Parts: C-alpha cells; sequence; structure tokens
C-alpha cells in the first residue's frame, strides 16, 4: 500500500480523496472483503482452513497485474472477477478454488464501495471538524464588530461579523447531524449473490452473511440491495447539501471580497491570486465544485431505476459519479478549511460602508427613540419624512432631522448622533451568537 | 383544479395545501399568533391582539388586489398585510407585522405546509408498507426467475422481490421522521435576522411565537440558510426513486412477452391493461430528481436575502411535493390491488429448459465428482444443451460420470427450477420479524 | 392564471398557449384539417368532414367530463374525440381521427403550440437586441471599471458590456432560426407509425395533412424520437442562461457599495425609504428551472420502441413550464433593458475608487520610453505597491520616484494616471457588433 | 496512462484530445501563432518570433514545475508562459504573450480541442448512419410487433425500426454543422475584452491571428459569453439521448423472453452458465446519464458575471472533457453494436404469434368493414377478440364460430386476415423515403 496526478488533480480533487477512490484503493478493499469472506466460511466449515490461510497469504494489491486486469476487465465487463482469476491463479495446489465462494462480483464492488465511503467520510468528518472550529473561534473574535446586513444585495440594518459567521456554524453542525444519521444505514455489508438469495450456498449463506458482515465492521443486512440504491444516492444529496452550504460561503466570501465592498479576504499566500491582485481562488474553486456535486447527485438519483436484480445501466452510473462527487466535495472542503482558518477581516471597510446611507440604515432606530419623547405617531412621520429628505439631497439623517425643531427642542445633537450611528442598533446579535456557542 | 392533467400528475390534497389560500392562511395564523404573543409580553396592547386575530380570516382577502400588490411589491406578504392594517378599526392593525420581515412569513409557512405535506407522504408510505407486508408473506413461495442485465438469472420468489421494496420504504420512512427534527422550525428573525426593532425583547418574541405553533426555536436565523428546504427536496428525490424503481420493474413485468404481473383492473383504464400508473409514476420521478438539483442550487442565496436562489424554492416545492403525492399515490394504488400470474412466471423459468439451475446440478453433482470437477462438467453439458436447444436432464444424462454417479429421478430434480430457491423464505423472515 | 404569482414567475400570452383551452383547440384544428384531407383524398365523404369541420370549436367541450375520462383513458385525446363524435349528426361523428393515433394530435398540437411560443421568443428578442443596440450606441464612451473575480481590471466603457450582451443575443436569434425548420415537422403515423390502417393511403395523408397545417412533411414517424422536442428544452436553456448573466451582472450593478445601474424606476418596485432589483431575482429563478427542464427533457429521450413508458410524458409536464418560466424571463429582461437607468457618476466614482492603480499597465508602457521598458515594469510595480499600502494616489508615489520626475513632468503624468484615457478599441469593437 | 475503466467510459482518441498535454500543445500553437502575427504587424521584433516558435513545443515543458505554479496561481496558462520565455535565448521571450489573457489561450486552445473532438463525432455518425443505411435495406421485409408502452401494439418491420433511428441521426448531423460555423471562432481579447495594452493595433491582431489558426473572427470578446460552449455541451446531451434509446430499445430486445437482437458475438464479451450480457448497452446508458446532468452544469456556467466569472467558467475546465468522453463511450460501443448486431427473424415471428391473431385484429375489421360496415365490423370483431383472448384461443377460431362473419368470408380469406405478416402498412414506402436523400 503505496503511492498520479495532472495539472488540476490536486485543484478540483485532493491527494486523500483521490487514492481512496484510485484502484489501488478498490482492488485493496475487494482483497480485504475475499479474505474476510474466506476465513468466515472456514470458521463455518463450507471451505477448507488451509485454503483460507493461502488465500489470505495472496490477497494482496501488490501482486496484481494491472494491464491483464484492465483488458480482463474490459472483456468480462465488470471489474471484480478479473481480479479473481488472479487470486485463483497465484495460490498454490489449487487452494484458490475456494476464494469468491458463492459471492458475485457486485457484493465485492457495493462492500468495497461502502469500505471507500467509509474511508471518505472520515476526512469529510475532519474537515468539518476544522471548519467547526474556524467558525467557532470566528464568531467570538468579531462577536462585536459591526457591519451592513445585505437583502437583495442592498444594505438591509446592521448585524456583527460573528453574527454572519454564526450562522454558517449552525448550519455545519447541522450537516454533522446528517453525516451521522446516514452512517447507520450507509455502513452495511452488502452480500446476497446473483440474485440476492445466496442460492449456491444452501441453509449456509445467511450465516456467511452475517459473519461477514461484522468481520469487516459492517451492520448485516436486512436483506439484498443490489438495486435498491438509497444508500449510495442519499450519500450524494449529503454531498449535494453539503456543498451547497459552502457555496454559499464562497459566494458571500466573493461578494465582500470585491474592490468595492473590500470587507474580507482569503488569506494570504504570496503571489496566490495571480499590482497586488489577490482573487478568491478558493471561492472559484468551491463554486465549481459544488455546480458539478449538485448536478452528480441528480444522476445518482437516476441511478435508482436499476430494473429486476442488477440494473442494465443505471448502476454504472454510481462507479462513475460516487468518487467524482468526493474528489469534487473534498476539494471544496479544502478550500474552505483553509479560507476560514486564516481568513482577513476588515473592520474599517465594513465600517466605511455602514457610513455609506449616512445614517439612513438606522431609520428605525431613530424613529424607537424618538418614540417616547415626541410621540409614536410624530415619532414614525417625522422620521419617515426626514429620512426621505435625506435620500433626494444625498444629505445625514441627522442634519435632516435637527432642520425640525420640534425634534431638535426635544433632543440635544448629543442623544441624536447615538440614534444616527449605525453601530448603536445591534440588536441582540450577540445574544444570538451566545446561543449557538451554548451547545 | 380543473385542469386536465391536475390530477394526473398531481392531488387535489397536495395542490389545495400548496393553494394560494391555505399559504394566505398560514400567513394569517402567523401574524395572529405573533401579535398574540407580542400581547402578553407587553410589546402592543391587548385590544390590538383582539382585534386582529378576528381579522386573520382568508375569507376577507381581495385577491384581485392582493395579486396586483405582490406585482407591484414583488414579495407575496405585505400585500396580505396591507389588507389586513385597512380592515382594523381606529388603526389597531398598525401593530400587526410587528418587527417581522415577509421572509419570516413565507419561510415559516412553508415550514407548516411541509408538515401538512409530510403528514400525507407519511399516511401514503404506511399504506404502501403494508401492502408490500402482506403481498411479500401472500406470495412467499411464488417461483420465478430473477433477471440481472435483463437477463434471466437464477430462481426466486416474487415475495422476496416484494420484501427489498419493503426494507427500502422503511429506510425511507426513518430519513423522513429524521428529517422532522430539522424541517419542524420557526423563521422569525427579521429584516437582517436579529431582530432589532424588537431589542430585548427579539428573542423572547421569537422562543414563545415558536411554541405557539407547535415548530422547535431555531438556533438562529436561516433566511439564506435552506438546508432544510432543500433537504426535504433531496428526501423527495430519494423517495421518488424508489418509486420509479418500482414502476420500472412492474411495467417490465407487464410485457406481453413476459405478463408476470399486472396493474390493479379499472374498468376501461387501459381486449388492454396499460401500466399508465408506471407510466405517471416514471414522469413524475423524473421531474422530482431534477427539481432537486434546483433546490441544491438554491441553497447560494447570498448575505441575508437570496438575489434569486430563494425565490427557486417558492416554484420548485409545490411541484415536487405534488409530482409526490401523484407518485405515491399511484404506487399506492398498484400494490393494492397488484395482479400476480404464477403461471406467467413459472412458464418463464422453463424457458432455458434447466439452464437457469445449472448451478443446482453443480452442487448436487459437486458431493460425489468435487465442486471444481463438477462446475467445469456441468458447464460442458450447458454447452451442448444451449446449442441444440435440449433440456439439460437429457444432455446430463448422456454423460458417463453424471449418469452413473446420479440417477433421472434425482436429475429432474436439480432440474427443476423450482426446487433451486436459496433461504428465499428465511429473508422474507428476516424483513417481517421487525 | 389568477395565482399570485403567475405573473410573475410567467405571462398571460405563455399561459394561454399551454392551456387545456388552446391545446384542444389545437387538437380540433388537427382533426378538421384530417378529415377535409381525407374527403379530398376519398377516404371518408364529403358529408362526414363539412359536418366534422363544423364542430371542430373548442367552445363546445365539456371540460369537466374531458378531465374525467382523460383520467380514465390515461391520455388526453380520445376524451376529445368522444365529445366530437357525440355532437356530430348522422352518425357522421368518426369519418374524422380516421387512422390517427392520440400521439399525433398531441406531438403536432405541441408543435403548433412551440410556433406560437416561439413567434412570443422571437418578438421579445427583438426588442431586446434593439435596446442593447441604443445602450451600446449610447454609453459607448461612458468609462467605467471591468471586474474579473469580481475585481476591478482595467477600464472599458459600458455601451462595450452591453454589446458583449448584444452579440450573444444575435447568436441566439440564429439558434432560433435554425431549430425552427427541424420543430415546425407534422406528426402523423398512427399506432405504430407506419399508419397500416390506411394502406396505401398512410403517406398520401401525411403529405396533405403537413400542407394544410403549413407544417413539413416527417421524413418517418418519431414518437419516440424526441429530438425536436428536446432541442427546443435545450435552446431555452441556452437563451435563459444568457438572461441569467444579464440578471447577474446588472444586480451586481445594483449593489449599494456599488450603485452603477438601476432597474427602470417603478412606484414601489418593495416600507423602508427604498428599489429592490426584482427583475433580476425573477429571472435569476426561472434561468434555474429552465435548465433543470431542459435535463429532464434530455431524460425523456430515452422512450422505448414506438411509445415510451413514461419518458414522453415528461414532456408533458416540462415544456410548458420552460415555456412559461422562460417568458417570465424574456419580459423582465425586456423591461430592464428598455428603461435601464444608467450612472455615469457612480462608474466614474467606481474608476476613482484604486487612485490610479487601475491603470498601471498605461504607466509602464507611457513611461518605458523614458525609463526603459523595464526599469518601468519594476519601478510602477513597487510604486503601486507602496500605493496601495498606503492607500496612496499612485500619481503622488511615482513622483516622490527622482528618477521618474526628472524625466517626465507632472501633466504627463495624471494623463497616463487618469483611468479614462485607457479604453483601447471599446469603440471600435462596438462598432463591429452593430455592424456600420 | 489509463485506469480500469478508462477505456470503458471513455475512449484512447477522446482522453488524449483533453489530456494535459494536448492542451498545452494547443496553448502553444496559439502562442507562436501570435508571436507570428505580432511579428508581421511589427508589434514584435521578428527575431524575438523566430525564437519564440522555435521554443512552442510541449517536449520542453517542465510538468511536475508547471502543475506547482498552476496550484499557486490558479489558472493554467502563466505557468506554460513562464517557462517559454525561460527557454528562450537572450531575453527574446518578453514578447511572447503579448496582450494576451490567461482565458484567451484557455478558451482559443478549448476550440481547437472542441473541433478535433466533434472531428471523431463526425467519423462515428457517418459509421453509425452508414450501419443503419444498411440495416434498413438488409431487414426490410422482417416482420416483427411494434410495442407501446412495452404492450404489442400493431405489426411492422425491423428495417421500418432501424430507418427510425436513421432520420434522427442525420437530424444530429446537421445540429453539429450548424453549431461548428459559431463555435470554430477565435478568442482574443485581453484583461477585459477590448485588447487596451495593444492601442490600435488590437482589433489588427484579433483578426490575423484568427485565421492563422483558421477561426472565425471574433464579433467581440466573449470570456463570460459562454453560449458557444453550452451549446457543444446541450448536442452532445441531445446526441446521448438518442443512443440512450438505441441502448434501451436493443437491451429490452436482448431479453431472455424476447431474444430478437443481440449485440455482437466476441468469445466471453458477456459474463457467464454457459449467457451473454448487453454491457455496450449498459455503458451507454450511464453515459447518457452523465453527459446531460453536465449540460445542466454548463448552462448553469453561463452565469459567469462582468468580464470574468468567479467560479461558473471553471465549471467548463471540468464538465466538457468529461462529456466529450463519456459521448465518445456512447457512440463507440453504439457504433460496434450496430456493425455487428444479431437480428433474429424467428424470435421476432414467434413473439408475433403470441397473441394468435389477437395482434392483427384492426386487419380483420378492415377487410370484414366492406361487406358488413367499417363500424360495425369493429365492433364485431372487438366482441370476438374477448372470446379469444378469455379462452387463450386463435381469432381465427372465434371468427369462424361468429355467423355473420363466417357467411361473408371463408377460412382461406380469414388465414389472411388473421396472419401478423400481412399487416405491415407501407413501411417498405417509409423506408424508402427515409433511405431516398
Amino acid at each position: 500500500p503505496d503511492l498520479s496526478a495532472g495539472t488540476l488533480s490536486d485543484i478540483f480533487g485532493t491527494p486523500q480523496m483521490r487514492e481512496i477512490w484510485s484502484d489501488q484503493n478498490r482492488v485493496a478493499c475487494y482483497l480485504e472483503i475475499e479474505a474476510a469472506l474466506a476465513i468466515v466460511q472456514a470458521d463455518l466449515g463450507i471451505i477448507p482452513k488451509n485454503a483460507a490461510h493461502e488465500i489470505v497469504e495472496h490477497c494482496r494489491v501488490q501482486e496484481i497485474d494491472w494491464a491483464l486486469y484492465k483488458q480482463k476487465t474490459e472483456l468480462i465487463g465488470y471489474p471484480v472477477l478479473g481480479i479473481v482469476q488472479q487470486l485463483v491463479a497465484n495460490c498454490k495446489d489449487g487452494l484458490g478454488e475456494y476464494c469468491h465462494w458463492g459471492a458475485t462480483t457486485q457484493d465485492i464492488t457495493d462492500t468495497a464501495t461502502v469500505m471507500q465511503i467509509r474511508q471518505s467520510l472520515t476526512l469529510v468528518k475532519q474537515r468539518l471538524d476544522s471548519i467547526v472550529s474556524s467558525l467557532e473561534h470566528l464568531a467570538e473574535q468579531h462577536r462585536n464588530v459591526p457591519m451592513a446586513a445585505r437583502s437583495n444585495l442592498k444594505q438591509a440594518v446592521p448585524i456583527t461579523f460573528g453574527f454572519k459567521m454564526a450562522r454558517f456554524l449552525a448550519t455545519f453542525r447541522r450537516h454533522q447531524q446528517r453525516l451521522v444519521e446516514l452512517e447507520k444505514r450507509v455502513y452495511t455489508l452488502e452480500f446476497g449473490g446473483a440474485a440476492g438469495n445466496l442460492s449456491s450456498l444452501g441453509d449456509q449463506g445467511i450465516a456467511t452473511h452475517d459473519a461477514l458482515a461484522k468481520m469487516l465492521d459492517l451492520a448485516p443486512a436486512e436483506i439484498a440491495w443490489h438495486t435498491e440504491h438509497d444508500r449510495f444516492a442519499e450519500v450524494g444529496t449529503f454531498l449535494g447539501l453539503l456543498t451547497g452550504t459552502l457555496a454559499k460561503l464562497a459566494t458571500d466570501i466573493k461578494l465582500m471580497s470585491q474592490t468595492e465592498v473590500g470587507e474580507v479576504g482569503e488569506p494570504f499566500i504570496s503571489n496566490r491570486g495571480s499590482m497586488q491582485k489577490n482573487n478568491p481562488i478558493s471561492c472559484v474553486y468551491i463554486h465549481a465544485c459544488a455546480a458539478n456535486v449538485r448536478q452528480g447527485a441528480a444522476a445518482l438519483l437516476d441511478a435508482m431505476q436499476s430494473d429486476h436484480e442488477r440494473g442494465t445501466g443505471p448502476w454504472e452510473i454510481i462507479w462513475v459519479q460516487l468518487p467524482l462527487m468526493m474528489n469534487w466535495t473534498s476539494a471544496a472542503l479544502n478550500n474552505a478549511d483553509f479560507v476560514l482558518r486564516g481568513l482577513q477581516v476588515f473592520p474599517d471597510a465594513m465600517q466605511h460602508n455602514l457610513d455609506l446611507s449616512k445614517g439612513l440604515i438606522v431609520s428605525e432606530a431613530v424613529m424607537m427613540g424618538l418614540g417616547n419623547t415626541l410621540g409614536r405617531q410624530y415619532a414614525h412621520d417625522a422620521v419617515y419624512e426626514c429620512c426621505r429628505t435625506a435620500f433626494v439631497q444625498d444629505r445625514p439623517l441627522l442634519d435632516v432631522l435637527l432642520e425640525n425643531h420640534e425634534i431638535a427642542s426635544k433632543l440635544d445633537r448629543t442623544e441624536l448622533e447615538k440614534l444616527c450611528d449605525p453601530a448603536n442598533y445591534l440588536g441582540q446579535c450577540s445574544q444570538w451568537i451566545d446561543r449557538v456557542l451554548s451547545p
């Protein structure tokens, strides 16, 4: 088990995920399943015990002739019996004729794919843990930094940057719970034979299935699921849900990185953004990866139409989309991880953007305050008419408020500036942040 | 309702849940509950709460004016708020929609609509599971040919095939209850999610509003965090994918040349028997899987209100609920009255004249000759049986060692497809045991 | 219709084309043409063709009865056929539908509906094109900052940016004309495509029916060959793709911090002092639904044998939605482009954000002769990076290099640092799209 | 370099067009053509052009360093440009990439790659079309049961069925020819489309470079205007849809219970049980499904913002090579199957006779229409079909027991009306209509 990369293979993928879904790890998973099967069937008394040992001793990927395997896969049409043929030829005294006993190739591919998935989700759980940790730090560190919230790409009312990070944090917490829920279904053995009923094992296939299952630390199956692809498809839809949030994160960050906005920046790495333009390339890659995974999810839903006891086409969609969606997702997870660990935050630009409306962004605040001293009704009417006068003449809301003599007589400039200061109107952002950090 | 296909690719129950009238009805329950909460906590006068709840009535809406207002405003709530304020007397409606924003209403109405919609789905699923529970038992020992790559494989039972659908639909039930924790959640955060205008009362209004509607309180605002809605969509995709397989298998078994099952007999629904339910299931599943991709796409809502992605949900979630209901409805109907033809399954088992159970002949003959040597020898007789279109039994008897070790009475039984059923019944037991 | 959002994610003209009523109107138009065609050829009695045509009128259909019958029969034609026979006198009912199968009518109806729909699309495209031709010429010399990866790149003009949309919509117009001559095609082949019940009159009927309906005669039956319908789907995907970009760029220029364009001013079009880009919002959501719709229609192409068992029916649902969603997007884009507010002052303000850094490239070339092309590069590069860290004009830092200050005077220098002086051949490129 | 499935869901020829090496080779041909154009226009010195063209060779690329620079820079051109400058002598490499931005190179190379890919696709289509012309003629008179909703309908001929594919593939050929004139277009516009750095020589450079590369000059820059690439994607979706139908039909006709066709015989190509397996059909199906979702991602990619997209443009980097490779494998399999398709007329005949004459009840109604009434014969034959099907008896036998039927038509005449081989309509005329251009 040792170590193939093109120009972009580590841009839209990761080295780790590529290895999990490599031909070598796949065939290794195959050989692990075959070895465990032999051992299981030996204890049960189905196959000789000396044969099991010899099989296990040749269940090693390093002994695989790859060019021969490729050719035999293309001729046979499926990717297992080529490995079986070599396993049989590698065993001495014909003891290889006891491997693959009662198994069909989709038993090996489905169970391999579950093993590869479990390895894959270990990396995703790690990426998620780190992303969550960064968001926890970011929510606290930036708990009290004011900025303009945006609705339909227009300024709404002030919030804090840590508030925005708390909302991402709550989402990734949900994704984590979704992940652990699907694991109990997905981490399941597939061993049913040609038709799912293990006809060639007699009264023994279900003892074999139950023993093979926890030999490989997998849940026993209720019943065969060769054309019941809901375990594989829900992994795909989870990847779609997770990358969706990654894509929102990328959208918000690249939007806050605009020359005209300048409120955040990806972590500085010398000459990475390609004067000094630092393009949000991590956001760029996340976006493209999310787009490809969401369509790959639709392909895996499509794949669930596998007919009868082996799909004539739909099953084979999983061979292609699953590795790709894993690799794309890991690239997006890697990039968001990197961005959130060293994210630059520019409070002075957030402050400058808050001051663009010259107090109109806190029109409500002024109203609320002036209410007790002027009257709910006059407060509404006066602020609304003052806010609209400031809009047409490009003036501070304060300056127009001060031309209302009843307002000027009731409040001194100093009180009115605190009402006209966007930084004084954050509602309960910090208490909301606290509610997310609390668990 | 009146459209020709409105009940073919939809259903009346689901269509009314997502109708303009039930949506505005959900809006009005929310605004009334909000006024009750804010009166009890002292934010608005209690005479306004009473006046507002009594005018939170869908019957009072001028729909033509509402529509014209929504097309002007751009979003679907403040048109209802405008009618609620004008309907109140001396100006007590000025205290409705107090500190809320339109998406608080649309999001939370959609949760309520989703909960109504999932009650129907849960209800259809229950019916489908028991139909499969009885079918698995009823046809437990009905032999038939399993098929791989649309070629005959080895014999199974029709109940075994039904137990596999049964296990699958149960997992979908588990996924339904699982997402319900996340989805049944209040959305109340205001313009930017922090309830700025409610001051130190914003969180209290949210929390007490939540239990007013029997909804979980949200960790934090989720106006552009659409993973609850998108997750429902991908569940409908997963569900309609299994319905699509069922429709695929039934319509394949409904072929003139196969004739092993048939959709329930109705009148002149097809001398015919067209699998039109399978047809509708298929078209529904295809549209749902694509809509699910649209819902993932919609998760990219920017900042605190999406500039486009959010609106994708306004269109896709009703369609996908309606499409799924139509597909669940048809699968419920077909499974409840499914016709099963054991004589056709038997005729198809005999097509190969024994080759479909060459594996059984190998096993039985392995005891006296050896697993490896019997495998090769029987495979060599399968050479002669197929090329000369003979029964395998006849060719097996022309081999010396096989005839010398096994007699004709015993070869006819290894060559009977009805005897090579494996442990099918134990597998239906394992699925029917829980 | 009358739904709150039915004219927001759709339009009246498109809803009508795909309405049950216009669909059935198409059905009866086809059945009347068929009876007449078969009277001329002698297949049916001329008294039958006359009586049938007199009753091919959408006003006479029992809509509730047609609905229940379609739900029982399973397909949407024989319910209308049954009422046509009951409405004719002296049993003249079916000499109609003579040798036709239901999908002959649906397919041919859908083709007439697509032609009506594409009549709308070609009109909106013509208006969009004219607005863009006007905007490209109007704002031919309006400088603004181009943007790459959402960061400013080098100056362009706003009319140059509109010319690039214009060139795109012209390509979409060509695509539309190209597919029309494939799509406007008759479907008349009967149950299995060979019109076996018409004997030696099948091709004769088909070719006469095609001329009657102003459609091309089919090479052969295409009941399970959905490429004509699917390529309409993919064209709606392509076209809405461009509309979606237009929506993305306009809403991006509408941000509070950018403010370079705005949707046409209308009333309270959502209250807080102010106007959200809802046209952009609707275009985006319609594009998203159309592009997935085109994938379902590619999926539909897998209709088995001589009538698909599911794939065909996907078209019943997807095609009308995609036509309606697209018309909603085209209406909004038409509206936005006809009265688009453009703010050259905000464009100039954003050009001046970097205080000359945006045209550092021009400073290098301009300083090349007096310094040396490579000292110019190295010196402007380092002066630019000092100018950013201190938030000062590039000019001022350039004048703090004594070698530079000795070679050129300040007049020459904030001509080269003036972003408006570095616009390239934007105007000549605009011309190429207008075609002078 | 090839993995286990690299030639199963892909092809060597297409994998090679989209490889790193062919892509970088296109980059270098464009850089060479650029220096040659600008040397003639006097924009760069001719000695530099000669030195730049001499080093525009893929063989001189350090691939590991190119990877490292691309991961750092973010985009895949300037790593090749860096090596081209350094490989040139006397600092003459500073005149390459003159006025270009990376997307000019990636877009134009992608165009060159697409043209090479459509050369393969056109060769596959010609072969598929030729195979179908032969099959439509050879099986012009082979009768079989047509199928609607997977139920037998009325009789047709297998050559009629193949003529229907043939007409479809000719329409795809027309679509390909139509998009090529739009797609085969130069991209050369600089950072923002206006070639600001080239001044009054930008348009002059663009048009000379275009004809140097045998590409149409562009109306205007199209860096974020991806309709040419998305159009290629949707065409692949249309084409693989037809291939997917062909695969669905052939695999349905390959069922154990149907047995009407079979994929070409290759010793042990079907995993086996003495058994075959429609593996070619299996692969076409999965390829069409992946191509069709990619078409959606290419449409999604059209939302590139302003003058260089922040994300959407990069979708094309991944989707286009994959969709092309997937399509090439579907075309490879479809070409192979159609060249050696096995047709079993005896099975088609056996399946026709299953209904015992019901499949041609329509023909009996017409025949008996003349002497009894077109409407009356229909209802009368239709009532007879109930007894034949409820009793599992031949339609002929029940017809001979209907008294006015037997009075008006003899056995010998009802033989012919009940023979499914006599109700084929104008299948041969329709085949002729397709084969005739």
